[PDB]
């Protein structure tokens, strides 16, 4: 039995956070235990949203009722959009204790930053979050999954080529997390303009081997919510099944990312009038729909090893 | 495609409210949109629980945004366990306002009262919740799951029998919902004493004029232990499978029932085992093992019959 703690966003309709994190958990055989930082109607994608936000104080009591209990024992703990630097705070004094208790517990981790369409009712993460997630939170991190954008923030370098980015994964790995993925880059794949490059690093283990991959998906013609949310949590699923395999855990969470953005997009197609764009209600991610792609998916793409 | 529309709990930790009946909805195959009604850090059957509730204004608050996208058409809306009037009249509000949107739209209705443990951390549900249950509520239900202290209180009849039991469904049904189970009862069952007996009833209306009705007997073994949030997950697979079987009351309560054994069958075992030879287990040890049981949720063995009345 593997539990996971998952602190991220909750919306009634649609998938986005804790939405899009907990099915996929849940039907590959975890326990998640989720606290929903905010419950909004929707993400930001939509004209329209309401909601409600959970403030630091609040986050700190679930957690209480948790301790005061005694099940506050955990395998993982999961988090990712946030535009509250004291929330973002508190996440990583409970992480902290968490790993008192339990060593070998493995804190999973998407930095978000910028414009990202989210489901907390946000239009930008402020800018203030930088030195949090910098000083406090990649260093008690155990796999983190910035994007080149956020990769570059961290580390205060720029990235022009392949080779700057291993550079820049190999800074972020001096400041703690062992396993590295930069989801989703401008570096123009060798394959072609129109795939979407990804790289990943894993340090294992007196010299510590690094493990280096690359990965290309053809990219989809449409804007999604919520999929660096399905990703990260699928990742953390995989690496759980294949710990000192980062090419065939990213191999499967790759897949499975492919057949739920092609459902997905079929889908939306489908339902909209002929020669009419899919609108970001008819977009959703066709979760319950790709149950078996998830559990079990085809593989599709190859990783190389760098 | 088929939306359900759910209005429960959320706990943190464990199953009870939406968390009982999200995950085996989603694997039935149903699209779950989720209002979470409070949020506890576990339900209130541990020594400690905190948390938040919502109040109704931030109910309406959430259904106004679906309403304001234009994407409020649902083919199911799903209650349970409301601690406070003024919640429970928006929801009736709610229903009343998606039916116009949609006539064939379903509403699944547990109407608890009494001290049922919860997520919503409450001790008891007040009195003055059971006239707007009988006079709000239950007449724009289409199927209820009352147990039996709910069947007599919503009716004004105490019942004694099997047969005072059809005849409160009977009063049920005239009240407005086509299908009523009552989950549970003190009834003794003829299988024997160590067997809990639920009751159901359909009722379908024909052409010309005339009523037929379904009424179904189902006799379960007794599982030893105190568990929680499993009328929530009653609930939520009696509406998966009234779905896939909506003239057929028999087969979908079957099915139901059986997913039901298998879920507790396999979370007993595991509670034994985590609290030790001799040692009773305590409700962190018998949460149920939702996860686990999957595959039973899919397509549960079928273990018991129903009896046609």
């Amino acid at each position: 039995e593997c539990r996971v703690l998952s602190i991220q966003s909750h919306v009634v309709r649609g998938y986005v956070g804790n939405r899009a994190a907990t099915f996929p958990l849940q039907v590959l055989g975890f326990e998640v235990d989720a606290v929903n930082s905010v419950q909004f109607s929707n993400h930001t994608g939509y004209s329209h949203w309401k909601g409600q936000v959970l403030n630091s104080d609040e986050l700190q009591e679930l957690y209480d009722g948790l301790k005061l209990n005694h099940v506050n024992q955990y395998d993982y703990v999961l988090t990712g959009y946030t535009r509250d630097k004291s929330f973002l705070a508190m996440v990583v004094d409970i992480v902290q204790e968490l790993k008192q208790q339990n060593p070998r517990l493995v804190y999973v981790c998407d930095p978000v930053m910028g414009d990202q369409r989210n489901g907390e009712g946000a239009m930008y993460v402020p800018d203030d979050l930088l030195p949090v997630y910098r000083e406090k939170v990649v260093p008690v991190a155990d796999i983190i999954t910035p994007n080149q954008f956020e990769a570059e923030l961290l580390t205060g370098r720029k990235i022009h080529s392949q080779e700057e980015a291993l550079e820049v994964m190999d800074m972020l790995h001096s400041m703690g997390p062992d396993t590295v993925v930069i989801t989703s880059s401008n570096l123009l794949s060798p394959r072609g303009s129109d795939y979407l490059m990804a790289l990943g690093s894993q340090r294992t283990r007196g010299s510590v081997v690094t493990q280096r991959i690359r990965m290309e998906m053809h990219k989809v013609d449409a804007v999604f919510v919520g999929t660096g949310d399905l990703f990260a949590a699928m990742l953390l699923a995989w690496t759980h099944k294949h710990p000192n395999n980062l090419k065939v855990a990213c191999e499967k969470t790759v897949s499975a990312m492919h057949h739920v953005l092609q459902r997905t997009i079929k889908c939306a197609k489908a339902k909209s009038g002929e020669g009419v764009k899919p609108s970001p209600a008819q977009l959703e991610l066709r979760m319950v729909q790709s149950k078996k792609d998830i559990e079990s998916p085809e593989i599709v793409v190859q990783a190389t090893v760098l």
